[PDB]
């Protein structure tokens, strides 16, 4: 069932890149699995540096935790920052240095959709607070694809738009007042957009929350640890109801708690 975010649990560590190429990067499953793939399938990657194209691939989660891939894919476009997702069979990732959301199926290594986010900033405009060119970050929620992103008419302040997982319309759009640069990671559950406080704090908290329902903005307090002390992707999975994220080469998961 859905409910309000009231409790993050500890970082739970599944894997530790093991070169400076994973300081940062995104790790992600499908909520929403189609085959060949399960709900075991995990996808991993490694994104500092310029050109960033490789993704592994892991049919097992012993695999993901313990092994080597089970394939590795080169994406046609190299990829920007950390805030993809998988959903339904299709990698969205956004290209470097645009403002261009990619839908890049998995199992026929196929381009089957494009779209520029309207009016979103890009490469350095509305990062997160850590910087790492994060101006556009993919969500997957209980009803669906998001994305979260800022533009000069909202000032900078937290933008998110539902999106046609097909073919990358925009659905629906609502504009916080929350000013992206100033926090470190943002996510969806259940319709609501929350925020985490700082990046390198042991006593972070997940401290805003949007109800895209209702249109109300709240303050939480809500504990939230980065471990590692340097956080560079937080994404919601609404099929394992657990945080994902990427801390200081660290792949790590977060239990939660819903009202
Ligand atoms: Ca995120
Ligand atoms: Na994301």
């Amino acid at each position: 069932g859905c409910g309000e975010l009231v409790w993050v649990g500890e970082p739970l560590t599944l894997r530790t890149a093991e070169t400076i190429t994973g300081k940062y990067g995104v790790w992600m499953r499908d909520p929403k699995p189609t085959y060949p793939y399960t709900q075991e399938t995990t996808w991993r990657i490694d994104t500092v540096g310029t050109d960033v194209r490789q993704v592994f691939e892991y049919d097992l989660i012993s695999q993901f935790m313990q092994g080597y891939p089970s394939k590795v894919h080169i994406l046609p476009r190299p990829l920007e920052s950390t805030g993809a997702v998988v959903y339904s069979g299709s990698l969205y990732f956004q290209g470097a240095e645009s403002r261009t959301v990619i839908r890049y199926e998995l199992n026929t290594k196929t381009v089957k959709a494009e779209k520029e986010i309207p009016g979103a900033g890009y490469h350095g405009q509305f990062p997160y607070s850590w910087g790492g060119y994060t101006d556009i970050d993919l969500a997957v929620d209980e009803a669906g694809l998001w994305v979260i992103y800022s533009t000069d008419e909202a000032k900078g302040a937290i933008v998110l738009s539902k999106l046609n997982p097909e073919n990358l319309e925009l659905e629906q759009t609502w504009e916080t007042n929350i000013r992206k640069q100033s926090v470190a990671n943002a996510f969806i559950i259940c319709g609501t957009l929350y925020t985490v406080s700082s990046y390198t704090s042991a006593d972070a908290t997940v401290n805003f929350a949007y109800d895209t329902g209702t249109g109300i903005s709240k303050t939480l307090t809500i504990p939230f640890k980065n471990r590692y002390k340097y956080s560079s992707m937080i994404d919601y999975n609404p099929l394992e109801k657990k945080l994902f994220a990427w801390d200081n080469l660290n792949m790590v998961t977060y239990d939660i708690k819903l009202s």
